């Protein structure tokens, strides 16, 4: 077994769990975060949006036991003093989002670990990997990657196949997300000083910034700074679609080609749907991106094309499974 | 000069005109009809989950009720053309049952008594279809049945104006992310008109659905006609909306500040400026039929070439309904 | 195979279909609304609350096929007028809310069918069963017989051990409940001019009335006239809690005796859990009822009044509570 | 002008500073919290629940403007350190949920504060106020005063009418609330533990501990320790209804009977209605209990009575309104 320590049993540290326990040869012996094994075990056991764990969880003092197998607890809020070295973890993954750098991430490598795996984008001198994208730019040495964003990895296939098939000129990005816990239930002062997170999660269509179309480039270079955008955050707890307007190279592009062209470059991370499908579908999905045929537009003016596409993605367990993925090919090769 | 008007259908738009009316003076109901009984339609009235209290006195009667002392003729005649308006002398009735869209259908009214009929919805038919500040001046007071659009267009034609003749529009793609609405079910379960993403629980899901606001632009404003198309994603808000337009304009030294500038310049009763960071409740209850948001602009260039992005909000009921009783109020002056 | 038909392919119609294909010698053989195959297909295979429908669906003609088999679909609003006789249904789910009542769902056997078992809580002459509260009551004679309602399932067996085992004096229940389809979307005109289901369902705590604890007797004599209360349907899709406050015979009952009787008397329909769940964690469960063990309280003022909760899934607790009846029923 | 501080500008202190706008001879000179005035005006000017303020916000460098009046802002997380001996503070409007506690609150006063009014329950021997049920209790001599909880204030003068008409014997409560902020967006650790409160506000029925009923003996002594229940906390933002199941010691009482001294005893903080309505009516209401006619229920068995009524109330504005009339009377004494 691949010795996992997940650091931040949030919601993409608690789903890594359970994700890691349908992967075999990787295994969690421990568990990092703020509070006691009581509350840690429970919200294991019970999620809103993605279900029951399967498995039986029960509490111990080292931590909580699953089906037998024994789970270390901490509660260590800076990651250098974690007894990684007595636990020999191979990998972290990093999911607190309090680490988001390479030095800061390093932590863990001076803790004892091998090498880690920070569940959202980084800065620093890091790989940025969305799985069957660019997982191949990994050569094994890394200390520190990034397993990018949701939105990155519900963007990236689709973008890499306009760009591939059609040549991407430029694109501008809308993403419709679920609410985050980095959103106020209540209206509230924001600790980020974002005066549109401050605002109650579920009652509001509220305009955020992300990084992943801007960013893109750190995933698929060819097309680095040819896409821009943002989110709109709305009141369902999971479940998000990426919709993207190009222009293209080609102008003589149609609705059909651009499906084919995904539904041939679909696969474990990036599927195809043409089923009129809505959010609450995609809750608990695998893939990284689900490419909706249904909502694919082609508008001309004269000559000139305008191409749009949709994706979704569930931004919890798409972009967990994706991470779990990448998991996998780093601890082998 | 009390202009005598019936409300057949009194819904959210409905309801929602006919308190917009108590602020109009000279405008006036007369009578209203739907499908239940006074209780019922005076209740709704004064009790509204997402705009309100009404502030006015309602009281039943049994020909209707009375609103601060003044009768209110209330009917249930599935059929408008059984509707007494000739005995109540009706000028205009304000058609809000989504039964009646198409000219002839609507004419039912005018051969009950009433002498026009503006409808509450885009429509087919040789009709004018309004938005009031774009294109009202299009009446001459002629005509017999018009229609005042829909929320979405209400949103987008000030903008769509704007861009066009300060920028010159080439094409242009739109999503308006929505507040669900009564055509959509509580629960997962067959629709009426076969739709299988309005089938989806509303509060629940994002939902892709069709809009015509962005292809009919042409309706409203004809230079632009066909340079426009698009969707929406309804979303569990109970009211507000949002509109996101991006284009190619003629024009490509186009700035973020040129274009807010424009906006700002171009507003007027009808079509808001705003600066603010403001999210969608924010807009719930508002008088505008368009809040241009400043905040959200967006240009994205590549080598020569630039995509420009604009958003707007509207309160798809009061937004709306403000257009609705202005275009009421011009038709029967 | 015992050959099923479902009238009202709704919330409990299609998730009555899923339930049955899990249960073997159970078969759907058609299937009744008022829309198209496309749509019933659609609906089927995606639930936004209960998930994917994990078998194969395609439509055809005549209806559509899962995993295979062969659904007939009809669209008669008039159920006297459907082909049962020609499709040898043993039992019609009655699950439209319009046929409430034993003559009205009489029309089924007018049609062909042999047995009807209605989704809901039915006026007239019938046996109104919770399964495993008075499932035994049926003798296998019964032409149309209710399943009650999801509430009174929830209830049902936490009530008949409070009485067994210290003595129901008198009772109030809160249920708190997940919004349902005879809610609107927005605030508009009540169909049954119910000022409060008139109203957006998302966006309020409203109340409403419910029939579980006045007519429990219904379901367990013994107890007839002790229990009143009503409903507060809040904006979660699915999942609920029903809540009991009630005067016992006994009155050095302690939380923990209350617990132990629980805990002795579940089964298959009534769960047990010592866990700090919330109305989430029941989505899709199939227990009608789900004690919680977290939530016991007793109150006493010199010499008490005892107050438990349990949840239950409206949809999928009261549908596994009907398949068990409808397979009750079907096997005498 | 009684000058009034209010610590901790959240959902209760940015209401209540609208709420003073609207009263008179009230005025809150400086706010307390641990952000900056752009957020702070922002939030004023802007929520989601209670509709934008209608008045000017503008941000200046000492805080920020409304209608031309300047409001001081701070961002000092210990209350002691407050300049309010510079601005001479009448009253702090103690909001942040960090100081209930009489000893804890006198931070203000070593500041430089005249009083303190805990916009909540709070431990010490304080008095407990209910506006209409109990206000009569202070003297104008208190230091630290506390302004109890939003389902107390909607359950005490319902309590009070049941006792004082009819006896109360024993009850059990439950209210049905929109969740609070101190419950999670999505599930996560809690920070005080509450594996309930964990769970994504938004998405559930959560049961809920609250000490309204129990503690009802610190507002009607009378009744001390007759009432327990709890909370369920649901999906709505803001609204909330107390359901009350009551043993009396009359038994011939009659729903008739019960509405009729509910709506005898109504007054500026307990209303009454006859109207079907539902949670999102009573948002923005400024009564501190709607009491609701159409939920009144009388179950006999035998001789034996179970009586069960209901009160509205918007545990945000609601209980600012109580909370400024307090205010205002504490002001107003002394
Ligand atoms: N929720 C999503 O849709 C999602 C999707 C993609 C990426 N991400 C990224 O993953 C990271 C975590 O997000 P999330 O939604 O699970 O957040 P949530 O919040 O969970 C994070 C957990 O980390 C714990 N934590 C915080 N600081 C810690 C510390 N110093 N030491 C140990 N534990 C600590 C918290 O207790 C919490 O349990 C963030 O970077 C986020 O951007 C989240
Ligand atoms: N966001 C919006 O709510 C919005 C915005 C713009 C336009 N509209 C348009 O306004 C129209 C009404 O929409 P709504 O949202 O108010 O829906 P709604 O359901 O609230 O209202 C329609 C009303 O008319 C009644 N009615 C239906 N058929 C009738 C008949 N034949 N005779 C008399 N009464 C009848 C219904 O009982 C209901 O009250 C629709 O065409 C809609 O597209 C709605
Ligand atoms: N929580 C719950 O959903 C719940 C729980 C237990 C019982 N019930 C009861 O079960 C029944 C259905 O409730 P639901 O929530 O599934 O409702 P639903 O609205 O989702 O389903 C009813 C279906 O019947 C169809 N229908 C309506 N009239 C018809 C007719 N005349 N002929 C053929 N089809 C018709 C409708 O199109 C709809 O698909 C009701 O009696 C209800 O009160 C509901
Ligand atoms: N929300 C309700 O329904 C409700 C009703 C009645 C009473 N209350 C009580 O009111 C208090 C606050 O409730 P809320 O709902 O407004 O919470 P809230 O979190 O919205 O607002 C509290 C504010 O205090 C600020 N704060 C925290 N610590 C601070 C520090 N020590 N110094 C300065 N500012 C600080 C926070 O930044 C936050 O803005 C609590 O004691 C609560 O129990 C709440």
């Amino acid at each position: 077994a691949v010795k996992v320590a997940i650091n931040g049993f949030g919601r993409i540290g608690r789903l890594a769990f359970r994700r890691i326990q349908e992967v075999e040869g990787l295994e969690v012996v421990a568990v990092n975060d703020l509070t006691d094994d009581d509350m840690l075990a429970h919200l294991l056991k019970y999620d809103t949006m993605q279900g029951r764990f399967t498995g039986e969880v029960e509490v111990v003092d080292g931590g909580f036991r699953v089906n037998g197998k024994e789970v270390k607890s901490f509660s260590e809020p800076d990651a250098s003093k974690l007894p990684w070295k007595d636990l020999n973890i191979d990998v972290v993954l990093e999911c607190t989002g309090f680490y988001t750098d390479k030095d800061k991430a390093q932590a863990h490598i001076e803790a004892g670990a091998k090498k880690v795996l920070i569940s959202a984008p980084a800065t620093g001198d890091l790989k940025t990997i969305v799985f069957n994208t660019n997982h191949q730019e990994l050569d094994g040495s890394e200390t520190v990657v990034s397993g990018a964003s949701s939105t990155t990895n519900s963007l990236a296939p689709v973008a890499k196949v306009l760009n591939d098939d059609f040549g991407l000129v430029e694109g501008l990005m809308t993403t419709i997300n679920a609410y985050t816990g980095d959103q106020n239930t209540q209206d509230a002062p924001h600790r980020k000083g974002d005066k549109r997170r401050a605002r109650a999660a579920a009652e509001n269509i509220i305009p955020n910034s992300t990084g992943a179309a801007k960013a893109i480039g750190k995933v698929i270079p060819e097309i680095d700074g040819k896409l821009d955008g943002g989110a709109q955050r709305v009141p369902v707890a999971t479940g998000s679609l990426t919709e993207l307007t190009v222009v293209l190279e080609k102008q003589d592009v149609t609705v059909e080609q651009v499906n084919e062209a995904m539904k041939n470059a679909s696969n474990e991370s990036f599927g195809y749907t043409e089923d009129e499908i809505v959010s609450s579908d995609v809750v608990g999905m695998t893939y990284g991106s689900l490419f909706d045929a249904t909502q694919t537009r082609v508008m001309s003016v004269g000559d000139r094309q305008l191409v749009k596409v949709a994706a979704w993605y569930d931004n919890e367990m798409s972009y967990t499974a994706q991470l779990v993925r990448t998991l996998a090919y780093l601890a082998e090769l």
